[PDB]
């Protein structure tokens, strides 16, 4: 989409609800952001799940372990794992 | 899979890292749980994304709004939205 996937990802997770726009508008906005992040037109189900798996995995890493991934691609668990044995 | 999808979902989100098993074991466990939750064998990409959209949406609802969804199916944003206009 328009926002880069990394930016879409954060907009998606940091989304704040507002009654003034309503459930349907909020779901619509979340749905667009989720598409901009996970890009189903580009990725197989396998790859989409791998991106979710990585999000959860990185969220539980100690800061000093995470820092070892600084700059590295984050698309495949196999690659992340080998990046740390 | 074996754990019900709702249970897998929580095991996935509540996963704690442990160095003693390592990155590869952790990613493997997360990958299984993510599959048990999102069931790509049963769901299209569209449906998998909708489940992620719903997870994010419900996470930002006020408790009293969420309670209005108590007992209701949570598979389609269209249905959740109409459940609240």
């Amino acid at each position: 989409g328009r926002p880069r996937p990394e930016v879409a990802h954060q907009l998606f997770r940091c989304f704040q609800y507002q009654e003034d726009m309503g459930p349907r508008a909020s779901l619509g906005r979340l749905r667009e952001l989720c598409n901009h992040w996970l890009r189903p037109a580009l990725h197989t189900k396998k790859q989409i799940l791998e991106l979710l798996v990585l999000e959860q995995f990185l969220s539980v890493l100690p800061p000093h372990v995470l820092s070892r991934l600084h700059g590295a691609p984050l698309r495949d668990g196999e690659e992340v794992a080998q990046l740390e044995g």
